[PDB]
């Protein structure tokens, strides 16, 4: 049993709701929340533009300092750093962004890393403005994460064909 509320279940281990993330991390303060991440940790726009400042840009400075010791994630690819006053953890990854030309292949490997947590606040990656078909990424979503995955979708209108479309 954990404190997540209001959400349908999409499959086992699956569920989503229609909720603006930061808000759902402040109220949850979950072990794990997922930012929808850029290589270079710059969280201008987006869910990370917004989860970043409801961190009052200390996200942000704890990235840079990353990304001068570590260089640039990988596309597909994760890094775990502080939640600060939302979550735990915040997993930043890496989704490809349709919008600079990124193999859409990559996104089920960007999915792989919510496996080595065993609950995760998370938006569907890639979508808004990453550029890809939601649809899609929610059943990549659902085909390869096996951990226990809650999906924050913030526009209301895109969270009902979510629901109403799924297989
Ligand atoms: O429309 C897609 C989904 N997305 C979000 N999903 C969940 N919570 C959020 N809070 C602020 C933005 C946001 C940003 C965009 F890429």
């Amino acid at each position: 049993v954990n404190s997540f509320s209001g959400y349908l279940k999409l499959t086992d281990n699956v569920y989503i709701k229609n909720a603006d993330i930061v808000e759902e991390a402040k109220k949850v303060k979950p072990t794990v929340v997922v930012n929808a991440a850029n290589v270079y940790l710059k969280h201008g726009g987006g869910v990370a533009g917004a989860l970043n400042k409801a961190t009052n840009n200390a996200m942000q400075v704890e990235s840079d300092d990353y990304i001068a010791t570590n260089g640039p994630l990988k596309v597909g690819g994760s890094c775990v750093l502080s939640g600060h006053n939302l979550a735990k953890h915040c997993l930043h990854v890496v989704g490809p962004n349709v919008n600079k030309g990124e193999d859409i292949q990559l996104l089920k490997s960007a999915y792989e890393n919510f496996n080595q947590h065993e609950v995760l606040l998370a938006p569907l990656l890639s979508a808004g403005i990453f550029g890809a078909d939601p649809i899609h990424s929610l059943r990549v979503c659902v085909d390869t994460v096996r951990t226990n995955v809650y999906l924050a979708v913030f526009d209301k209108n895109l969270y009902d064909k979510l629901v109403s479309s799924f297989l």
